[PDB]
């Protein structure tokens, strides 16, 4: 295309082997991929990646859009709980960006092939990944990103169980928001969303930790689905008498008072991930092993 060469993270072509789609691709397609030699000292192994491309149908404008969001990923840099970089094809042909891969399908498939009717989760292993969650949100709230859509859906699972965050750096324009349109599991992204988010249109790292709570309900409820059967029209008028999500069966008060404290009317009242991580990590090293 039209893309500037930047050695820093371009990988020869045929160093990309190209596989399976992973999920069918909504705004641009996602396929698994083996990379070979992307440790510049280990040239003669393989790595299982993600790589994201443009549809046949793509504008000029998806194109800038995959652009940006590789762009803002190179500035973020590197953290353990967020789906990283690993490098991109950008000359001679079609862009690919390649990312970390997560074997494991997103937090609320996980969540679910776990459910008691593959091995359960313990009491220490909710809470660990809700701590593991909230520091992949310290870190990108700490190189000033805001994600707008934080949730199950967006958070990754490694072949190690390890919550990796997921389009962060996504193009969004917040002006477009079909409120109706539904996510391909059937809810309603809205339902994540702060007051002010979702009114007056007002992102910010206070609006994130809402959907940390919201995201806290989903890991505790084992994937459970926020608000069932509750429409648009309707989940405008509870969040105007200031209603709340119920406290999940087998959680604890801790756990759903820091839920609440996330859904804080009031923006300046919220705690900082900063605050979620040392609270989850206390809680972590005071949670049973035994459930
Ligand atoms: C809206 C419907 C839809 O697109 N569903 C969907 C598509 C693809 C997958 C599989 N999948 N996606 C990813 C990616 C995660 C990230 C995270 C960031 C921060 C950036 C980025 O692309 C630049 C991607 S792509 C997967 C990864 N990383 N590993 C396995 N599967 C992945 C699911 C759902």
């Amino acid at each position: 295309y039209e893309l500037p060469e930047d050695p820093r993270w371009e990988l020869p072509r045929d160093r990309l082997v190209l596989g399976k789609p992973l999920g069918e691709g909504c705004f641009g397609q996602v396929v698994l991929a083996e990379a070979i030699g992307l440790d510049k000292d280990k040239p003669n192994r393989v790595t299982k990646v993600a790589v994201k491309m443009l549809k046949s149908d793509a504008t000029e404008k998806d194109l800038s859009d995959l652009i940006s969001e590789m762009e803002m990923m190179k500035m973020i840099g590197k953290h353990k709980n967020i789906i990283n970089l690993l490098g991109a094809c950008t000359q001679d042909g079609p862009l690919y960006v390649i990312v970390e891969y997560a074997s494991k399908g997103n937090l609320r498939e996980y969540l679910q092939a776990r459910r008691p009717p593959e091995e359960q989760l313990s009491s220490k292993d909710l809470v660990s990944c809700a701590y593991q969650v909230a520091r992949g949100m310290e870190y990108l709230a700490s190189k000033k990103c805001i994600h707008r859509d934080l949730a199950a859906r967006n958070v990754l699972v490694t072949e190690d169980n390890v919550m990796k965050i997921a389009d962060f750096g996504l193009a969004r324009d917040i002006h477009h928001i079909d409120y109706y349109k539904k996510t391909t599991n059937g809810r309603l992204p809205v339902k994540w969303m702060a007051p002010e988010a979702l009114f007056d249109r007002i992102y910010t790292h206070q609006s994130d930790v809402w959907s940390f709570g919201v995201l806290l309900w989903e890991i505790f409820t084992l994937g459970g689905s926020p608000y069932p059967g509750v429409p648009v029209e309707e989940l405008f008028k509870l969040l105007k008498e200031g209603h709340r999500m119920d406290k999940p069966s087998n959680c604890t008060n801790e756990l759903y008072m820091m839920m609440r404290d996330c859904w804080h009317a009031v923006p300046s009242q919220r705690p900082t991930f900063k605050q979620l991580v040392e609270d989850l990590d206390r809680i972590v090293a005071l949670t049973s092993n035994q459930e």
